[PDB]
Formats: C-alpha cells, structure tokens, sequence
C-alpha cells in the first residue's frame, strides 16, 4: 500500500520532467537550451514537480555542473527553496550535492549562501524500515554518513552546529553508530571530536542524549556495534603500569554499571531484540564485570533462593498426598463408575493432631503463593509459571473454604507446575544451563511448528478407526468406543506408547488391518522420526553456542536479583576512586599478559 | 578476596606516586625537578613506597633512563635496596630492568656492581594460578623467560650462577620448560648449555632434579610440551648407519623406562591431569616402547587374567542358582504376599552330595575374594568395582554363617558387579577398547548432568498422577497405588519401557487424559530424546580420537601389570648395552624410512 503509492510518485516524477522544457534541459546537460529557454519572458522558473522539486533541484540530482551554475545566475532564488512533497520535505539543494558528493557545485551553493542549517523532514529520512539509508536531517550528517571528510570539513568553516538534533534526537555522533559501514565510521567519529573546540555549553558532545536517553556509548551498545564499542571504551581504559608482559589496565565502569534507578548497559542490552546486542557480553570491561557480580553476590544469593524453594515445594507435594478423603458416601451409577473415595468437607477435614500439623504445612503454602504475587504480580517463560502456580495456589484456597467438588483440576496443574520451576535453577551450574534453551526452542520452535501437521493425522485416523469399530462389540477392543477416546487412543499409537489393539480371539473388521498398516507408517516411522530429527538439530544449534547462552542467562539473573533484594546486601562492584585519587567512580582493574 | 586484596594496593601505589614529588618526577622523565628536589636537604630520599617501592625502582618500572642515572649518583645506596612488601619481596631494581629490557639500563647498574644472586621471593613470582608469569626468581631466570640473550650474556659474565634454583626447586632449564612461547625456549636452552663449563660439580645441569625429583626432560613430559620433548630427545637418540633412503637409529631409554622402584615417564604422564600430558605417548622412542611392552609380554598376561577371572564368575554364578531354599515355614500374611519358598539354615543347607559339590564352589568365590582384598586394597573406576564385589561376597559369607534372612540383596549387586567387570578385559582388544570410555563419558558426563533434569519432571507428574487416582479402585489401574509405586510407574512411563495405564471398561478421572498427554509430549518426545542426542555427541568425541583413548588404556594397564606381577616372569625392554660396548644403558633400535 505505502510501497505502490511510492513507485507512482516516482515514475510520476519522470514523467513532469520530460513534459518540462526547462526541467528537461535540466536533467540532461543542455546549456544550449537552457540559454534559449531563460531569455524568454517569464519562463516558469518557479514551476514545481512531482516531488516538490524545482529546476536546480534535477541538475544537483543527475550530477549535472554545468546546468547548475547556469540556473543560478539566471534565478539565485533557487537556492533557497525546499521540497514541498511528504516525501522529501524540507530538502535543500545543498543536501542533494552533499549526497552526491558533487564537491564542485557544493562549493558554488556555499557562495550563494545556502543554509546549512535546513532540515529534511520528510519521509524517505526517517529512521524506518521503510527507507534504505538514515543519513538525519543537516547537511553535516548526510556529508558524514557519506564518508565524505572534505565536505565535513568544508561546511563546519561555513558554520554548520556540530551539536544539531533531528526529531529523533540524534546528534551526529548517534546517527555515525547507526551506518552499515563500521570502519569508515570510527574514522569520522574521531574527525568531529576534533572540533567541539567551542565554550562546551553543555555536556561534551559523546554525553549528549537523544529522547530516549542514550549517549553515544551506550547506543553502540544497544544497537549491538561491537567495532564502536571497542573504539569508543579505549578513552575510558587507564594504563597504569607495563611491567614486561604485563598490563595492569583499569576500566572506568560509569555507564555500564549502574548508578542509582537509572537503566545502564546491562539492563538494556537484556531488553532489547537485537541478537547483535549480546555481542557486547564478551567484550572486556563487561566479561568480567559479569564474572565478578556472579562469583562473589549472585551465585550465593541465587542457590539460596533456590534451597527455600525446594523445602516449598516439598512441603507444598506433602500437604497434597495427606489432603483428606473419606469414603463414598453414595452407590456406584454404573458398571464404568470407579471413583470409591471422596473428599472431606471442611468442618470434618480438620479434627485430629494429624490434621493440625498438615494445616501448619497449608498454611505456609498460601503464605508463600502470596509472596509470589506481591514480588512478581505488581511489576520470560518462568515470570508466567510462577504466576500460574500462585493462583492455582489460591484457586484450590477457595475450594476448600467453600467447600467444592474438583480440587484435583487445581492441585495437579499446581504439582506439575510447582516442580517444574525448579528448572528455573538450573542456570546456576554452567552444565545444567542451556539445557532449558534447548527444552524452550523445542517447543516454541519445533513442536508448535509441526503439531499442526500431526493434528491433520490423527484427526485423519481416529476417525477412521472410529467408524471402523463403530458396530464392534467395545468389550473385546475398547480403544475406540466413543470419539474422545479414539483420538486420545490415536495420538498414543502415534507416539508408540501404547500397544496397537489386537484381540485374537475374534475377527476384527477387514479395513482395520489396512488403516492399521498404513497408520503405522506414515504415523510412527516417518512423522515420529521427522520430528526427532528436527529437535536433533535444535539441540545442536544451541549446544553449538553453549557458553554464551549460558552469560546471558547469568546476567538477566543479576540484573533481576539487584532490583529486587534491598541495597544493604547488594555491595557495588569495583573500587571506588574516592581515597585513591581517581574521582567518584568506580573503576574495574583488568590485569592481562600479552 | 585476594584479587579484591591485590586491586587496592595497586591503586594505593599509584596514589603514593602521585602525592610525593620525589617518585612522581621519577615516574614522568622528569629530569628538571630531581636536579632540584635533590638539593634540598636529605630530601626523604629513603621514603618508602606502597609496595616497598623507592624512588629508583619507578625510573626502572616506567623505563625512564634518564631520570634513573641522576638517582643514581644522588644516592648510590639505592641499588641495593629490596621491595619489602609481601606481593613484591626481595626484587630489586636489576630484576626490573632485566623484565623490560632496558638494555642502557642493566649496563648503569651492573656498573654499580648489583648483585645479580638476588632472589625474588614476592607472592606475585610463584608458580601459581594467581600469577601470569612464573619468570623464577634470579635475574638469569628473569631475562631467560622474556627472551633477552643479550642480557643474558651480560649477567653470566658478571657472574650470575646458572646453577641456581628457586623454591620449588627450579633450575633456569626447568622454567624455560613452564615458558608459554615453546619455540624461543628452544633456541634459548641451549644457549644456557654452551654454558656450564665449569668444573661440574655435580651431575650435568639436565640432570638436576627439583623438589618433585624432575629433571628437565621428565618435566617436559609430565606438563606436556611436545616441542621441548622433542628437542631433549635429541641428545638421547644415535645413528648407526644409513643406507639409502634407511635409517637404524638407536634411542636411549633411561630415563624413559622403568631402571627401578623409581617413577619412570611412563609412570607420570599416567598420573597426572594435564591432557597435554598424553600427547607425548605419539612419540617416536614412546610410541615404539608401548608397543613392545603390550604386544610381547603385556597382552599375554591380560588375556590370562581375563580368562581366570571368567572361570571365576561362571563358578560364582553357579553357586549363586543352586543356593539352599526350602518351602515356607509360616502362613501367608496378606492376598499380597507372593513369597513361597525360603532359604534353609546353616544346619540343613549342606546335607546332600550336590551341596558338598556347592561347597568347593563356594570356597573358591571367598578365597578369590580375599585375594582380590590382597592385591588391591592394601595400596580408576574399576578398581572400585572390583573391591565393592569383593566385600559384597564377604557380607554374604557372614550371612551365610550367622543365619540371616536376605542374603538376595548382597547377591544380587555381586552378580551385577561381578559380571560388569567382564569390561575391564576389553581393553585387550583394539575394538572393544573405547567402548567402554563411552560408557563411562556417558554416564558421568551426560547422565548424571541431566538426571537433575529428568527427577524435577518425574517428582511433578508422579506426584499429580498420584492424587488423581487416589479416590480411585487400584483393582483396575493399580499403577499409582502407593507413592513410591507412583514415582518407579513414572520413571518407567519416561522411559518408554511400560505401557500407558489404560482400562477401557471403567470411567478413569478427567485430569487423567489431559495430564498423561502433557506428560507423554514433555517426556516421551522430548526429554528423552535430548538425551539420546547429548549421548549421540559423547559417542562422537570419542570415536573420534579412538586410537588415542586405546593407547592410554594400554599404557595404564602395562604399567599396573608390572608394579604388582614379579620381576622374574617381566623381561625388562630393549637390548642391554653391557656386551655390545654402549655402556649399562638399555637401547631400543628404530629403523625408520624417508
Ligand atoms: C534442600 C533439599 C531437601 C532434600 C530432601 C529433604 C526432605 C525430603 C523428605 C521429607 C519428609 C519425608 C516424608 C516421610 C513421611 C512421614 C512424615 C510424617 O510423619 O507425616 C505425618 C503427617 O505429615 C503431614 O501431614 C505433612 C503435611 C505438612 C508437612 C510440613 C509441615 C511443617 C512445615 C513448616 C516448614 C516447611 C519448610 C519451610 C519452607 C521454607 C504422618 O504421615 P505417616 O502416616 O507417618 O506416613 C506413613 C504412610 N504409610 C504408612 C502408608 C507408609
Ligand atoms: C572361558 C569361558 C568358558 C565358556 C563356558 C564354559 C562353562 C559354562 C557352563 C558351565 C556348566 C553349565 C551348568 C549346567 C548344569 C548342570 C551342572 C550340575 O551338574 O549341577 C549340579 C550341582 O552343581 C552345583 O551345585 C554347582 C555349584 C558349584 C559349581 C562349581 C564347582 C567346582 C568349582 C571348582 C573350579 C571352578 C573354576 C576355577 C576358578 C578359576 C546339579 O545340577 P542339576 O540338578 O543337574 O541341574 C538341572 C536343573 N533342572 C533340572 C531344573 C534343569
Ligand atoms: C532442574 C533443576 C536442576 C538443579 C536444581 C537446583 C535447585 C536447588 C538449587 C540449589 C540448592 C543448593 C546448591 C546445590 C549445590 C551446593 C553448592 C554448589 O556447589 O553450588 C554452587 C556453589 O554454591 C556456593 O556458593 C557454595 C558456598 C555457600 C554459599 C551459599 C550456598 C547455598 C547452599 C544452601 C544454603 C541455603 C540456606 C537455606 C537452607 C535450606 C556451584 O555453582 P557453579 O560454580 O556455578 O557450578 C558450575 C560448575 N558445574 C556445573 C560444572 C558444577
Ligand atoms: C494453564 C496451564 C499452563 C499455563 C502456563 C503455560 C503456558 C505456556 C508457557 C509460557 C508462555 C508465555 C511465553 C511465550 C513462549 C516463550 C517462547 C518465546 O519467547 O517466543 C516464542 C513465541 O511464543 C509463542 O509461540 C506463543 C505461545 C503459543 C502457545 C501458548 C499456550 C500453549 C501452552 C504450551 C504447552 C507446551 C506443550 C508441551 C506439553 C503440553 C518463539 O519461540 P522461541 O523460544 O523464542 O525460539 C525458538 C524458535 N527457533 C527454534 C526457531 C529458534
Ligand atoms: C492443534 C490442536 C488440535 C487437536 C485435535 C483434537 C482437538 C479436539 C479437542 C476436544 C474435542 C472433544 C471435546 C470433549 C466433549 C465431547 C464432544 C465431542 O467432541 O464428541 C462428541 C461427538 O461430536 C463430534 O464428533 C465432534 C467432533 C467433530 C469432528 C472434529 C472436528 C474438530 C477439530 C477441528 C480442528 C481443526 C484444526 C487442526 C488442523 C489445522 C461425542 O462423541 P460420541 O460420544 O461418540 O457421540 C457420537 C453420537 N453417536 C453415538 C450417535 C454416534
Ligand atoms: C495396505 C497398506 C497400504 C495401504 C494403501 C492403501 C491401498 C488399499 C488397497 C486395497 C483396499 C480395498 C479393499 C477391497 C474391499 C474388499 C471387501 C471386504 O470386505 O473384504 C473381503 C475380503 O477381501 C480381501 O480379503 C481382499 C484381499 C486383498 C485386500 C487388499 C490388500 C492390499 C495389498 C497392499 C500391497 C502393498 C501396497 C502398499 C505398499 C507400501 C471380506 O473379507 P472378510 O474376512 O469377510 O472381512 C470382513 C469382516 N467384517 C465384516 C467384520 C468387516
Ligand atoms: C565386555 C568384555 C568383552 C571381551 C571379553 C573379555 C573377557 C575374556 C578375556 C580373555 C579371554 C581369552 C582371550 C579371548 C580371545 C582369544 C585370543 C585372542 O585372540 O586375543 C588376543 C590375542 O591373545 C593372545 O595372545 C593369544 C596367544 C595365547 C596367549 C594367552 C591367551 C589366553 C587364552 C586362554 C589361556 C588362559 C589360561 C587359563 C585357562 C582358561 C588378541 O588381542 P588383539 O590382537 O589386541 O585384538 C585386536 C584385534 N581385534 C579387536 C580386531 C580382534
Ligand atoms: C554400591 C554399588 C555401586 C558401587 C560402585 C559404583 C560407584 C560409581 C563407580 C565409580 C565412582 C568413582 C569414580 C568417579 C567417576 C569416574 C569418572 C571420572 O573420573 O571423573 C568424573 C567425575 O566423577 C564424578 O562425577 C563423581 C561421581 C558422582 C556419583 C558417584 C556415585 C553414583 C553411582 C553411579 C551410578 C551409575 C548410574 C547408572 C545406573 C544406576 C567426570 O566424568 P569423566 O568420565 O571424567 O568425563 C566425562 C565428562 N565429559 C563428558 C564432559 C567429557
Ligand atoms: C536425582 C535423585 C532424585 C530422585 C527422585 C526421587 C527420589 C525419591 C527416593 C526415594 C523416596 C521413597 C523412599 C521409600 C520409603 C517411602 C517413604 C516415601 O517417600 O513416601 C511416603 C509418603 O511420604 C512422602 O510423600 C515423601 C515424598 C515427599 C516429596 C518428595 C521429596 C523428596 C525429593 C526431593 C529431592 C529434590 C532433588 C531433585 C531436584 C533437584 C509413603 O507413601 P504412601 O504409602 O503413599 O503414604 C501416604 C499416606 N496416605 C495414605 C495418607 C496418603
Ligand atoms: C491437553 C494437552 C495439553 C495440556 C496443556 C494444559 C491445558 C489445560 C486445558 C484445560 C484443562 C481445564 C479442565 C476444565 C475443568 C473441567 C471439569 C471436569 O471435571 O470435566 C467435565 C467435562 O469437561 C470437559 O470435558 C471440557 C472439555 C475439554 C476441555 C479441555 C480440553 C483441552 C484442549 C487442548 C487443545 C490443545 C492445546 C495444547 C496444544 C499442544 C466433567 O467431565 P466428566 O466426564 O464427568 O469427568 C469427570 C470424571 N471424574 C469425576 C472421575 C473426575
Ligand atoms: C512462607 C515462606 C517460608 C515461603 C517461602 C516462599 C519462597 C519459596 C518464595 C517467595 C518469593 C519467591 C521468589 C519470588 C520471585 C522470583 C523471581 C522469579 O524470576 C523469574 O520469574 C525470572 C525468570 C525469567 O524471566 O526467565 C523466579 C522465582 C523467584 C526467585 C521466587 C522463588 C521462590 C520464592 C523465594
Ligand atoms: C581361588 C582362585 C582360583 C580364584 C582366582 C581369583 C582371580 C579370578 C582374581 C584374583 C586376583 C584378581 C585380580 C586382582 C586385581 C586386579 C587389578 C584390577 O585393576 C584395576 O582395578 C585397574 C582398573 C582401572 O584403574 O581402570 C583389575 C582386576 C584384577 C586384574 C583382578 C582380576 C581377577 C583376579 C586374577
Ligand atoms: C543391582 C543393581 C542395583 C546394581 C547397580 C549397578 C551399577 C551401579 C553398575 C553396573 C554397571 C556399572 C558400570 C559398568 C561400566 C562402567 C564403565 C567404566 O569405564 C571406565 O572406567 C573406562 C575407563 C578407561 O578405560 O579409561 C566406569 C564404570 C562404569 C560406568 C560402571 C559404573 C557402575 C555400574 C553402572
Ligand atoms: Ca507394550
């Protein structure tokens, strides 16, 4: 929609230029006509186009010189005509040469006076999926993000704010993170550190925020730069001595760890989706400023909280296997009816010293599921597991204070739900870590992804095999007796975890050997061993990157046990440069043999 | 706590550097201000550091020359001084330009006559994982390791003792072996060997032991530096004649076999836990020695115990099916009681020919294990295996004489553990051999890595299929009926080797279709077949590296085999050196081709 409403603007374009007797001489390099074109009477030198554009806007854009400087000395009032569309408002022929890097003719509009503080504000400029390059707003950040040093240096002489933001934010530091080409792009950064040679009326120009916060340095960090991260740490490491093979360098860990309630590196690198962005993780004043938060106050405090939640849950299980039952009080409906014990109502469930020590172990077990919704609720996958247990929890509660048939629904979502958060323990110990990413990209990422093929099979099956013994006898081969039962009796066979009905004493129907036989291949052989062989490969993919899925469970960990554990028993990492003559900050010394 | 220790004393040097005037124009090359603050009266030219520093050590650590000489005939008494710290004790400043090789420097101070026999005795010298470098502790040890032949040159002639050895007993051969750059270690171990020239005073500098009783060439075995090894076999090996594109070499093998009751290199790459270490097995006097060993008098012997300690568990286990039961005394108990014979008294059980057969059947199974606790016990995982079925054999003789009921648990982890040390003798065999460490890196590298796993998934649904069937007839589906049946129903439904409880003539509970099909997806499909690709990646490291697994299972054995079989029927290997004019030395001949 957006895409088809673009390419008709553009062929529309091409199309008022060759209609255009002016523009057209223009966009070819015809100063033959557009000598005989100007000195008629009035001559539509103000006509517009398709974009907005004028005349001295199509010889910028086809890298047409000679054109160019003609127009200007018959109008110099194009100079200083933006682009009136949506697309390309606000852009100046000054960007167009900038662009085009047509160094010539950029120095011609600078003679002319041309604004060097004009802003594009259209649409093919914003930072966008929709657009290919995001240069900003100023000339000097298209000259920049071209790569182009001479023209850099050229309209800074001219005047142009080393220290402008665009609509985003973005000084021309941010949008030099934001380039595709990382090399060219340390080179430039360190040319416009060169100036900003002025009163600094306000912080210098790498602390300077866009609106959403972030410097520089902590931009290259979110958007996963690893080249101008590494270029732009090297003014904060302090070499103190070199002693032969020896270097005691010393970090200076201002934005990356974090200060008060503001968000520093670690917390949005976590919070982003950036893949490129745990990149970062392995780089050296953040790798061991992750081991030092995990070996000294994270593991400790982390196998801590995770022994009180196993004495939670067995004490959780044990009030389950004494909760109380009496006998049936009524007589059986059918022969199908099995059930020969029932539940206590309230005012008989507590009436011995037995019941009273269970009451003690109920007791802790709501207190607990409490705790949990007032930690977790008034803020990945183990956030809604652990929520699910609390009312699960607080649903079977009720149950037994209104005394209510089907506690069992509540209680057995909340045991398997219970003891399958002690895997959230598991990325404590570096062996047993990554094997919970293998179990998530299995499910996410293989089984919800080919389930909806197996569905189709035994939908396919059970069906068949349901009127196939539909006029059977069931009490010889019972699998298949109502249609509930036939498709958990078809999704077993499947599986292979049930044996295939076979009875021998009587004759089964002549299509059950057939769809039987054609079941058992297309079901067990061939769609059984498909899906094994793609979790094979699952597993592979992530025990591939084992280590550094590992580092980002280890740092999600300490960032959310910081904000949650009061600050008392939470020390700040590094030494504080108070009494060593260094500032206020926390410097990380780093000790390396090269 | 000891880096956190170490970090704040190597920032409150360089406050201490900062704060006097004298240290801080040492450290900057400041020439100006030590002409000035020398005049002045007795300056604290004496003052002490945070490291036990002075004022000349720092003109030594920053490589300031110029700011070092004018210290130097301020005050000469400073050459001489230590650092009295605990991290830096005893180095001097001629360690301190020997390490950065200031090559103007070393020459100022020899001409202050420094002693070049200082140690260095700190805590940041020690061989130690603390510490990046291990460089020794004289000057020759310093200037060796950082590959300065110049200096050392320099100090030999001033009369530095190559002789001399640190705490751990090192020579200067002994630590260019430790040296991570192999290669210039090479080139400078014998530069110190076109030294000693001297009276030789005692055993050749090679042969010097440390206080591990290493000389340089076992210690270049036991740490596993293929590249020193290589270069010290060298002065070891001898040609004999060449004919043509052939070769008979004639290598020495003293130090490298076995002479006595001393550790031998065989029998230190075996115990160590370097696995650098068993790369020097694939060398060619090594390669050829274990070879000899196993082939002529190795795989004998262990295909002669392999085939005695077959006859002994057959001889076991047939005195394991005949043992004496009678029919039941007593009345059954429960409908549950399914018992129905009973084992005989002391009195009773040998009364017949057959028991007297059973008899010596039995003598020999408690003589075997006796002797099993004669050879072993008075001294890897088989040897534990092995001692384990030798006392469960002796707790079921004790219960054999003191009539005791239930003799079938010491016999039945006899049987299970007599039988599976039948794979101890698979390691005579090339392809058998690392069948058995894939068993091993199996187990105590995948299974007990995911079991932790696998009992928080059992422990959640043995738990919950418990209490859905507990008001339910266990007469029908009797598989939960009690807890642990719960738990052992569970882990057999993970494993897929039980079928899924179904009746199909009874109404079973709602939670119970929805929990078993949940469970049958979590463990059925996917964490038992994670396991099986965890395990399908340790068969293929191994398998990998197959040849040299089996060559380290030889090794082991064939030296076992000798330590306990007598000398008498061990011919010692190679030819000895007395009748044919070499000496007393035993020589192992390789004809190679080229
Ligand atoms: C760190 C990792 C730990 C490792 C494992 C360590 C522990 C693992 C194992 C632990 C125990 C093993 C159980 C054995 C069964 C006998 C117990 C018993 O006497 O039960 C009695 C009732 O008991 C109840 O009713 C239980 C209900 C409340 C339990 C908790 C109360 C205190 C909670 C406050 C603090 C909680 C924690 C605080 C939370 C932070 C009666 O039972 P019985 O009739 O005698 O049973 C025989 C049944 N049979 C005859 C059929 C055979
Ligand atoms: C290298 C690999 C070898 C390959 C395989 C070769 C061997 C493999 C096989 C071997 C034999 C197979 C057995 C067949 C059964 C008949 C035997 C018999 O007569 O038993 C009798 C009692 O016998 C006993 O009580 C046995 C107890 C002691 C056995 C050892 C005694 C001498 C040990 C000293 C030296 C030991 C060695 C020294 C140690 C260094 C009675 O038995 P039965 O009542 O007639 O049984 C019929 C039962 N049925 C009727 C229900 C069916
Ligand atoms: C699916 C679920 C699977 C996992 C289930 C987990 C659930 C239970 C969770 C945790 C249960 C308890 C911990 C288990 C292991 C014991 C200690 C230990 O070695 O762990 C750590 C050290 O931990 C330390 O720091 C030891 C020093 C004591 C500090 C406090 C420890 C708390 C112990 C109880 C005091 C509590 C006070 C309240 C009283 C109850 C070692 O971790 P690592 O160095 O990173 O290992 C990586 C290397 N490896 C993998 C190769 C080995
Ligand atoms: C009421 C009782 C239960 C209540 C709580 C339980 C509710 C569920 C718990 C947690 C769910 C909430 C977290 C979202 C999923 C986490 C994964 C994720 O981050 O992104 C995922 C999107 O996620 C989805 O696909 C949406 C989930 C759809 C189904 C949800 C309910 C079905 C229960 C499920 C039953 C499990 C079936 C087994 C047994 C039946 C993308 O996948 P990925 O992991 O990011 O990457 C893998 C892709 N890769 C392979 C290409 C690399
Ligand atoms: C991925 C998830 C899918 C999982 C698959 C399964 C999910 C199903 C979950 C739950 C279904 C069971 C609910 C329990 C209540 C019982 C009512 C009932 O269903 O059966 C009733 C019958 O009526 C029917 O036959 C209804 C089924 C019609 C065909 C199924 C299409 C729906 C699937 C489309 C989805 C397509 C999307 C998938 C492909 C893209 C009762 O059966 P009866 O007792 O035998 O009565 C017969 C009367 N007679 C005796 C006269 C003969
Ligand atoms: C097969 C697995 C693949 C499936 C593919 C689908 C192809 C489908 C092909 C054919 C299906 C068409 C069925 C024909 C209708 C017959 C009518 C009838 O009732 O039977 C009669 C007998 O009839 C016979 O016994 C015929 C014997 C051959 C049947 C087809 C064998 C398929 C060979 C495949 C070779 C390999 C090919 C594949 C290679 C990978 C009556 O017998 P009855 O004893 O009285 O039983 C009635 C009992 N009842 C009354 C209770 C109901
Ligand atoms: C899980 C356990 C599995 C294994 C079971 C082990 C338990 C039984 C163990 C061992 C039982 C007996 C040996 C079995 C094989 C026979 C000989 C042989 O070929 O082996 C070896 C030669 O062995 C020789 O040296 C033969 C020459 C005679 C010397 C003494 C042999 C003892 C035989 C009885 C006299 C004793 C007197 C006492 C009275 C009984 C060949 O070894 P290899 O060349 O290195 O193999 C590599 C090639 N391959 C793998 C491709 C093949
Ligand atoms: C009472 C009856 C039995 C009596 C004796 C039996 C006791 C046990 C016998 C021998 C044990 C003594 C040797 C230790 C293990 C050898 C491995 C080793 O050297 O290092 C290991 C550390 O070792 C451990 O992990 C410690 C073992 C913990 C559990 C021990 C008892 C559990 C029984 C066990 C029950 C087995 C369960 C199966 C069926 C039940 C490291 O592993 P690795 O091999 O060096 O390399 C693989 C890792 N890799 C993959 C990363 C490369
Ligand atoms: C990897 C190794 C772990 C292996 C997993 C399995 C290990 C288990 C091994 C052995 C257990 C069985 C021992 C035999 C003796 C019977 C006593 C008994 O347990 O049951 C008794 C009940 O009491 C209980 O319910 C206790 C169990 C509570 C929860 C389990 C916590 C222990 C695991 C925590 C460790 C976490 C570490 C793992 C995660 C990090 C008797 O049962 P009953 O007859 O039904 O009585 C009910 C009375 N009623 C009739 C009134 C209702
Ligand atoms: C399911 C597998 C995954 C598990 C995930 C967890 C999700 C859990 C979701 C739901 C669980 C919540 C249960 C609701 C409580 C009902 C109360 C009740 O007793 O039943 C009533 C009927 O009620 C019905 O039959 C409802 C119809 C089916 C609903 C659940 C189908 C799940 C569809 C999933 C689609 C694919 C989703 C997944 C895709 C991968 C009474 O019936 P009854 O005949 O009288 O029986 C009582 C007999 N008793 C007295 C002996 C006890
Ligand atoms: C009455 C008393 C004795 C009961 C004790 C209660 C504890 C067993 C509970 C109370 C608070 C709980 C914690 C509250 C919140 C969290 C954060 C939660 O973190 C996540 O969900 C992050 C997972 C992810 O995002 O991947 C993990 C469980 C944990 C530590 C809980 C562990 C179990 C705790 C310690
Ligand atoms: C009464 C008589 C006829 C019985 C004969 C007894 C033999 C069957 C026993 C006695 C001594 C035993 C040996 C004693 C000790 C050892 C060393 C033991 O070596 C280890 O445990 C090393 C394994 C490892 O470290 O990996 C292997 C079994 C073996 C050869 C035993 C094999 C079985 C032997 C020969
Ligand atoms: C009656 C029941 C309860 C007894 C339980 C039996 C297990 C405790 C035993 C039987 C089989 C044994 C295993 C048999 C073989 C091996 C391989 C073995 O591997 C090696 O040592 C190879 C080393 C090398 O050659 O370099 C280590 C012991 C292990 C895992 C054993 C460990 C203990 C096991 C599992
Ligand atoms: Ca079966």
């Amino acid at each position: 929609s957006w895409a088809q409403s673009r390419d008709e603007q553009n062929l529309l374009q091409q199309k008022r230029i060759w209609e255009s007797p002016l523009l057209l001489a223009a966009k070819d390099n015809d100063v033959q006509a557009l000598n005989k074109l100007l000195k008629y009477e009035d001559c539509k030198v103000h006509q517009r186009g398709a974009m907005g554009e004028t005349a001295l806007h199509i010889a910028a854009l086809y890298d047409n010189l000679e054109a160019a400087m003609v127009l200007m000395e018959a109008a110099p009032e194009l100079v200083f005509e933006p682009m009136t569309s949506e697309l390309y408002e606000g852009q100046t022929a000054l960007h167009i040469a900038v662009v085009n890097q047509n160094m010539n003719l950029v120095r011609a509009l600078l003679a002319r006076r041309a604004s060097v503080s004009a802003r594009a504000t259209g649409t093919a400029f914003r930072r966008s999926p929709r657009n290919l390059i995001y240069f900003g707003e100023h000339p000097l950040s298209f000259a920049a993000c071209v790569n182009s040093e001479e023209i850099v240096r050229l309209l800074i002489e001219h005047g142009a704010d080393i220290r402008a933001q665009d609509s985003l934010g973005n000084t021309v530091l941010h949008i030099l993170i934001l380039q595709p080409n990382k090399t060219f792009a340390c080179q430039m950064y360190n040319l416009l550190l060169s100036y900003d040679r002025h009163g600094d009326h306000l912080q210098p120009l790498d602390l300077v925020p866009n609106h959403q916060g972030l410097t520089p340095f902590k931009l290259a960090g979110v958007e996963g730069n690893t080249v101008m991260f590494q270029h732009l740490m090297q003014k904060r490491k302090h070499t103190q001595w070199t002693y032969g093979p020896l270097t005691s360098t010393l970090y200076d860990l201002t934005e990356i760890d974090s200060s008060g309630d503001e968000q520093s590196l670690l917390e949005l690198i976590i919070t982003t989706k950036k893949r490129e962005a745990r990149q970062i993780l392995d780089q050296t004043p953040v790798k061991e400023l992750v081991s030092l938060k995990w070996k000294r106050y994270g593991r400790p405090y982390f196998c801590m909280l995770g022994a009180i939640y196993l004495l939670y849950i067995i004490c959780f299980t044990m009030c389950c296997i004494y909760r109380p039952l009496k006998p049936r009080t009524n007589n059986r409906t059918s022969p199908r009816d099995n059930t020969l014990l029932q539940q206590k109502l309230l005012q008989e469930a507590y009436v011995t010293p037995k019941d009273d020590i269970r009451l003690v172990g109920e007791l802790v077990t709501v207190i607990g599921a409490i705790i949990i919704l007032l930690v977790e609720v008034p803020d990945g996958p183990f956030h809604v597991l652990i929520i699910t247990y609390a009312f699960m929890v607080l649903v079977t509660m009720v149950m037994r204070l209104i005394s209510a048939s089907g506690e069992v629904v509540p209680m057995s979502f909340a045991l398997v739900l219970g003891w399958c958060n002690v895997m959230y323990f598991a990325r404590g110990f570096q062996m047993l870590g990554p094997f919970t990413i293998m179990i998530q990209k299995m499910i996410f990422g293989d089984l919800m992804r080919f389930c909806w093929l197996m569905a189709v099979v035994i939908l396919g099956f059970a069906s068949a095999f349901y009127i196939i013994f539909q006029t059977e006898d069931p009490e010889e081969l019972g699998h298949f007796y109502d249609y509930p039962m036939a498709l958990f009796s078809t999704f077993e066979l499947f599986l292979t975890i049930i044996d295939g009905p076979a009875n021998y004493n009587v004759d089964l129907p002549f299509m059950y050997s057939i769809t039987y036989a054609a079941f058992a291949i297309i079901a067990t052989l061939l769609m059984l061993n498909l899906l094994i062989a793609m979790m094979g490969d699952t597993h592979w993919r992530v025990a591939h990157e084992r280590d550094e899925l590992w580092r980002a469970q280890i740092v999600a960990t300490t960032v959310m046990l910081e904000r949650k554990l009061p600050r008392c028993l939470w020390p700040r990492s590094g030494i504080c440069g108070r009494e060593y003559g260094l500032g206020d900050r926390w410097f990380l010394r780093v000790e390396d043999r090269q």
